[PDB]
């Protein structure tokens, strides 16, 4: 059960990749916006913006550019919800326009995601590259499951198909379109492998074998109907409709393949750069020495029907390998190895007739002055020169009851030759269908489910009969899908009870199906027919017929006013303007009688069988001139509409995602025109008109119920609580209907309740955002404040000044972000405030200080410190420099006395020269001198000293302590060493004088002696 | 014998379109064309012209309109003569120039001749088709057949080194060169398909799988080493050098291969449309859905090494047949089942390691959110998550002494595993290499032929490193070519004895070589091995120190005066600019220590190998340090060169015919360029400097006798014959050379003297036109004479006025024309004697009659007869109205004549009132005067008539006697008969008188009575 686990291959490659979160906070953004398109000249281009204002009935939105433009309610296409991005059915779109429908188709493409429902259909992008979604395990995860229990993908439209089968025991039908190169050949193969592994018996020798020839047909009719055009490497030239048939039990029991307008044409000319049908390139390169010499092979490079499109390989495909792959198959399918080497020498046949010159000759006739080729194909058809060479160049007209030789010319003989191949080539392909249903077709059968694999409405440059065919063949399909729709449709709104009814409708196809195949009056299929059996009659006297009956007669016909060889009919995909060239001799597809009696007597088991049972070789029969192409045509569409009628069918729309096959390249001009003609975009026009939108209550209530006052999640009664929701958005009754198991809403109501809920998460998270950002600020500022509060600012000048350096730094670089926040938390604020009044919510009551108004004065409180803190500083520089001045004064005043404690520390100690009482005494007058002046010098610094410190003390300068301690130091020092200095020099110099006074005397005493 | 029998496939695959008649039938035309460039701009364009005149100075000649230019006859290129188109070797050409070279070269790829000689080369032009020479049969006819006995062929150059081989007791090697997409790779194919037919032990007991497995080992190299390119779908991204060893006998007994530069960036990269090697696409295409869900494989765009390109396929090739053809081919070779699924792991693990991606983290360093990828690689490697996780993200570094992991930024973690995904890359190649070498290789071998399979020079818009090691190789290989080239050609000159000596011309091979592999001065490998190695050395230092070491130094480096990251050295083929940038990292190919142990670790038998073996792990330690990638590189090409210097060459050269892989596009531009830097070009000079053209005497004679006269195609003295055909020329001596066997010329020469055997046959035509156009033109003169000269013009004016009418029409329209014709001969007479004179024979004499003067004479004489012819007209037209004249003279008489008779008849024929004597004799006078004038006309008339008559006969009128009759009738028919009427009337009045005149007698009687 790999469905539930995100890890799984399933989730991995099937399912939209999310978030792996159920509950909420997944919604960071409610904006809405528009799609537009820039320049209103590309059409298909869009661009999306955000809604910026809404009125009464108008929006205004800012282009992604910038400009701003406006629009109606009417015309306007709102972008849906990122919800609804990715959902697995477009139906669950609210907005249902083109660019909304394109976008989720855009969005899945990118993840890899090719399969999406749109109703009905299921749409699948072809891919350009493997995706691993088809193996056997994938397989296994889709039996039985239910299509919305599971994702969209070809194997669930395939079990549904086959459950209902068995469950209703009615026939199913798969009917794939597209255009060319779209991927319907790929979805189809897939169709057909899930139902060989449900449905399949295994061995029981013979039992199982009829499984492995089922899918072993497609390899051969492909060889045969496929070839490589500018459009697809292998592209189908031909329609399909396989059916495979089941038994009561509900066991495959066999398959019948039904073909449809197989281009003949490519077989004798190919437009550049495409390739012929793949046998002729598998044959040539496969083929072994005996084989290419007993069928003349050579190589592509030599045969006119395979070298003039100057391409013969495939990029990626192996023609040697291929050969091989479809001998294989012919082989399980039961063909006889006769039989194969009678279908090789056709395409070697045919290759040779196309090499056979007509050159012109005498007699303006026509000649052939070669055989080899003539002779080569002769040999392999199995038939004689000689009469080959006469039904081509000299084919014997009846003229009345009588029948003679004519002559055609050159270019009529090889039209001639080139009818012969198209027409070995068309009877060899219905030979082998014929063949391979032989085998696997049973006549009773129990039921059976077909799968329709064609293109869808063609609309080229130049539109051919064959295309008239085509376009007319889905304006059937399209009929019948549209009848089926309305149907389905309309038994949803009974089951459900709904009382609503549509009255839109879509315009049938009935009118220009008329104009087309009608009776009475006759169609331009009738009067072809009839045209073409009248006599002289060319393509000029047809169309002709056709404005004559048509014009300004018909509103799905027009008469070109600037054309006479075309005419336009008006199908459901748009005009198609046809060319009339040609169309009688197509209608008529004419081979001269003489070449039916050649090819008629060859010795060739196939090529006899090709030209004698009138199942293969003519039409139906008239009695006379048998039935034409267009009515042979008329009759199997009418057959295949019939069948299909007895079956519940189911939609598969093909789309290709650009024109150069390119994987990763989803191109809107591309997709968008696909969408316009294959109904997609039609259907979502219809049933938009309705209630779209089915939500089963109980899924409902899981994802509303917080919009409403008390209702749980899981309210058991789901039905009453979405009533709640519904009341409480005041929804308008008239958008909604109250189904008997699910809730129906009209366009657009949905998503205006996805709206609410965006809105309503997204208010919260606003809320959420606001009070983390509140207080973040309002934290930093209180933080800020208390730093400007403080008044260290530490104690010098440098000091001071490197804080003022910083102040003036916050103001310049974090002031200001920190001020837009302020004002930029009071607009949301605001908005939120009044966002909660509609959303019918109540009004934000926020914390203590997270009010605009409170953050408001606490951001004036914080300017106020910012103020104080920047006068605390510029006083605080008054004072320290102050505080430098008294301390330069002081130093200096000790820094004097210190040099005089040194000076006069010479004067007392150094002595004279010169012992009596003028050298020695009659010079210590300077003593008295000196401690005159070293007791002033003492009297007169102290005293500047303290005033100096009373002043300091006087600034509370806090270093007063160590200042009056280096003072007291000093006095108590060096001074005092020095002025006790100046006694052993009072004393010592009074002391010498002893001997002077003393022994000055001693010859004083000669006076008296 | 295929080779003689004009009809057999050898001769319709590879031999030029001859004829069957040796003798006089095939040059028509005798100008000398020139090639030139007709417009100045592409030097590689041309178109040939008309010589008009020469100078004994230079040349003169018409273009293709009449811009008549003049050029330097020692400049010109001159067109050889039809006679050398086609020739199997280019040294045949007597001309040798670059256009002449490129037409030959043309002539035979246009009839699918791809293989030509040029010297001792083998020159081979892709055909880009194939082309039915190398079957079986093609093989079997070259067996033992010299160079020259066969046509040019890559069978020829093959048989030759194996007869060379088994002959000479010698080694023999093959050289294949070319640009990419050339074919080197298929002509190595062929070479050894070729070998294995003549030397495979034919195929005994299990004798026959040596070979099939020798065979083998190419499907495996070209799915590791090949990739589609811009260039080639089948690109070899590496060299090779196939070694094929035979033993005493010629037997294969084994082989070995040799890989070289593998380019191992195109893993994690490619450009625009390329595509990844080869089995990246093969396993995830052919993987069986059990190995898909082991390695964990998925579609080739959900990998980032296989979806950056936009292109995964290949024309016409399919991935799953290719991965088959490969696995299969593992077998024969020996690959157990256990190393095949180790190899598919790696190639898985390499993928897987793509995907993992690095994202910015937390901080600054990378992280790994998502596990899928690591987890699936580490899976399939064998190795720890865990660890690899770290080596990638967090290696160890050796900082200091110890093991400091690290955080590298999500730009280095990439670079890392990209560094991880080639070391993984390049070593399971090499590993491949030596597996397949254990099976092949043998140390016994007798001899061997070795196949070097390589690019040439490369020179792209931007070149690295690689290109530098790729054009240094070609530098020695060239120098290896020139030394075998100057060895051969003076083998040929010394015997044939001929005394000439040629140049070594070889004196800056060296000079370019040693600028890079030189070692003292040291070359640019010796400065980027030391500068790797040289701490904080950057890409930008390395370009400096190479820009002081030869800049405006050794004249072969060159440094760009706008570019400062390039540098430019001259090589063989002209001026390389090399990109510095990354060389440092290149040359040193680190690879995280961390990573290597991670593996070393490996669970897996393979993976082990490749990290554990040094002989695959590590370049070669020389113990203190490791060998870097150019020194690897050096050693390497020195190994090859060694082995290539034991052998006897043959070099093929092969050329891509244009740029658009298609077929029958040969481009001179492109073709030309090639030519110019393959050495053929230059071999051309060289070879065009001595004695080119070499041909047999008697094959020179029994072409060329007719230039000597009196000298037959035969001769039992062929040399006396051929100097007689020179000295008779007037021939210089030093423009040729007597050998033993053949005659030397010098370019050019051949040429001229060919010009004058188209001259001889050219003069006999213009000879015999002139006899067949003058025979013709006097035959008609003579006749128009003989003509004009009758004087038969009729008989009356419209006879006469008819002939001159005839003569007007003759002059204006019959004329003109034979007037040319006469002096349109006279020219070609004049200019056919001048041409006799030169080209030295005798002058012409035509036969009597015959001959301007001549004719100039028989023309006068044919415009007298004219002018006399006029003349005789004008004369007889005035004698023919002047008969005229007289006619009517004549009739106009007889008509009054015959008119006034029958009037006078009725008067003769009635008497109705002649009743009176006097009326009747009165109406007989009337009667006398008629028979008066009735004589007077008789006679008149008669005389009148008869006048005219004689002078009729004067002017010759023969019609005479006719006109007589008719009168004398007159006059004896109605005359006669109104004369004779006349008396009817006479003898009635006569009487009617007589009886009257009776009464009138007898009754007068009344006078009586
Ligand atoms: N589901 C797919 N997965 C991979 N390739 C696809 C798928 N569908 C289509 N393609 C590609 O588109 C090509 C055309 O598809 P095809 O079915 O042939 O187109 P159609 O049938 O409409 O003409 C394929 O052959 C293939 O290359
Ligand atoms: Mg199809
Ligand atoms: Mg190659």
């Amino acid at each position: 059960n790999p469905i539930h686990d995100r890890t799984s291959d399933y989730h991995k490659y099937l399912k939209v990749k999310q978030g792996d979160s159920d509950l909420f906070k997944l919604t960071v953004s409610d904006k809405r916006y528009i799609w537009y398109n820039p320049d209103p000249d590309e059409r298909d281009s869009y661009e999306c913006g955000e809604i910026v204002s809404e009125t009464s009935d108008s929006f205004t939105f800012k282009t992604v550019d910038g400009q701003d433009r406006q629009v109606k309610k009417d015309d306007a296409n709102q972008r849906n919800p990122i919800k609804f991005d990715g959902v697995e059915d477009m139906s669950e779109l609210s907005y249902l326009n083109e660019p909304a429908v394109f976008h989720n188709l855009r969005v899945r493409y990118n993840q890899d995601l090719i399969y999406t429902y749109s109703g009905l259909f299921l749409v699948a992008v072809n891919p350009f590259k493997r995706i691993p979604i088809y193996t056997q395990e994938m397989v296994d995860i889709f039996k039985g499951r239910r299509r919305n229990e599971v994702a969209p993908h070809i194997f669930a439209i395939s079990d549904v198909a086959y459950r209902s089968m068995l469950d209703d025991r009615q026939n199913q039908s798969l009917l794939i379109t597209g255009e060319s190169g779209a991927g319907k050949t790929e979805n189809t193969k897939k169709v057909i492998q899930y139902l060989a592994s449900v449905a399949g018996r295994n061995q029981a020798n013979g039992s199982g074998v009829l499984e492995q020839q089922i899918l072993q047909a497609n390899p051969i009719l492909e060889a045969f109907g496929n070839a490589k055009t500018t459009r697809n490497n292998n592209s189908s030239e031909f329609g399909k409709f396989i059916e495979i048939q089941f038994n009561n039990a509900g066991f495959i029991s066999g398959a019948s393949i039904q073909s449809y307008l197989l281009e003949k044409s490519r077989v004798v000319f190919q437009s550049e750069t495409e390739r012929n049908y793949h046998i002729f390139y598998q044959l040539l390169a496969g083929a072994t020495a005996e084989e290419k010499k007993a069928l003349h092979l050579a190589g592509p490079e030599s045969f006119n029907y395979l070298n003039q499109s100057g391409c013969v390989d495939i990029k990626g495909v192996s023609d040697e390998d291929e050969f091989k792959i479809t001998r294989q198959a012919m082989d399980i399918v039961g063909f006889s190895q006769e039989e194969q080497m009678s279908i090789f020498k056709i395409i070697a046949g045919i290759l040779h007739l196309g090499n056979i010159k007509f050159e012109k000759g005498a007699g303006e006739g026509a000649v052939l002055k070669d055989k080899t080729a003539l002779n080569a194909a002769s040999t392999v058809f199995g038939v004689n020169p000689s009469v080959l060479e006469k039904a081509l160049m000299e084919p014997r007209i009846l003229a009345g009851r009588d029948l003679v030789a004519q002559h055609l010319n050159v270019e009529k003989s090889s039209s001639s030759r080139d009818a012969l191949v198209k027409a070995l080539y068309g009877r060899l392909f219905l030979w082998l269908v014929k063949k391979i249903n032989n085998v696997l077709c049973s006549e009773r059968k129990a039921y059976f489910i077909g799968v329709l694999d064609i293109s869808g409405f063609e609309i080229f440059k130049v539109n051919s009969f064959e295309q008239l065919c085509i376009n007319y063949t889905n304006e059937k399909l399209q009929q019948f899908f549209n009848h089926h729709m309305f149907k389905v449709e309309q038994e949803e709104y009974l089951k459900e009870k709904i009382n609503w009814t549509f009255i839109d409708f879509g315009l049938d196809s009935q009118a220009t199906i008329d104009l087309i195949d009608g009776r009475q009056p006759p169609g331009i299929l009738a009067l072809l027919d009839e045209q073409s059996v009248f006599p002289n009659a060319t393509d000029n006297t047809l169309i002709t017929k056709l404005h004559s009956h048509f014009s300004k007669k018909n509103a799905k016909y027009e008469e070109p006013r600037f054309s006479k060889t075309e005419f336009g009919v008006t199908h459901y995909a748009g005009q198609v303007m046809y060319e009339i060239q040609d169309w009688l001799e197509k209608n008529k597809d004419p081979l001269q009688q003489d070449l039916e009696l050649c090819f008629k007597d060859s010795s060739d088991n196939v090529v006899t069988k090709l030209f004698n049972d009138p199942n293969i070789a003519s039409r139906a029969k008239k009695g006379a001139n048998f039935i034409t192409v267009a009515a042979q045509y008329k009759e199997q569409l009418a057959s295949l509409m019939a069948t299909l009628e007895t079956t519940n069918p189911h939609f598969v729309r093909c789309i290709i995602p650009n024109n150069k096959q390119l994987p990763a390249k989803l191109e809107d001009k591309v997709v968008l025109d696909q969408l316009r003609c294959n109904g997609v975009l039609e259907g979502i026009r219809i049933t938009r008109k309705g209630f779209p939108n089915r939500i089963i209550y109980a899924d409902f209530v899981k994802r509303y119920y917080l919009l409403a006052p008390n209702v749980p999640r899981d309210a058991e009664d789901s039905q009453k609580a979405t009533d709640a929701v519904l009341k409480h958005l005041n929804i308008d009754p008239e958008q909604y209907r109250f189904g008997i198991t699910k809730i129906f809403f009209r366009a657009g109501q949905l998503a205006r309740i996805e709206e609410a809920r965006e809105q309503r998460l997204g208010s919260e998270q606003t809320k959420s955002d606001y009070l983390k950002r509140a207080n973040e600020l309002v934290q930093w500022i209180n933080d800020k404040q208390a730093s400007l509060e403080s008044r260290d600012f530490g104690d010098s000048i440098e000091s001071v000044q490197s804080f003022m350096n910083a102040h003036k730094e916050y103001k310049k670089t974090e002031k200001p972000p920190k001020g837009q926040e302020v004002s930029e938390l009071e607009a949301i604020y605001n908005s939120l405030q009044t966002k909660l009044r509609l959303i019918k919510r109540e009004p934000f009551v926020a914390p203590a200080g997270l009010t605009p108004n409170e953050i408001d004065s606490t951001w004036s409180a914080l300017e106020k410190a910012e103020q104080e803190h920047a006068e605390a500083l510029r006083i605080e520089l008054k004072r320290q420099k102050k505080i430098a001045v008294l301390l330069q004064k002081y130093n200096r005043i000790l820094k004097k006395l210190e040099n005089w404690a040194t000076t006069k520390s010479v004067y007392l100690g150094s002595n004279e020269t010169g012992d009596s009482i003028t050298a020695v005494q009659a010079k210590l007058k300077n003593l008295e001198a000196f401690d005159g002046e070293c007791q002033s010098l003492e009297g007169q610094s102290n005293s500047d000293l303290l005033s100096i410190l009373a002043q300091l003390t006087e600034l509370n300068y806090n270093g007063v302590p160590e200042l009056t301690e280096r003072k007291d130091t000093f006095f108590a020092q060096q001074w005092t060493g020095v002025k006790s200095s100046a006694e052993t020099y009072k004393n010592t110099l009074l002391a010498e004088l002893e001997r002077l006074q003393k022994i000055e005397d001693l010859h004083h005493h000669h006076h008296h002696h």
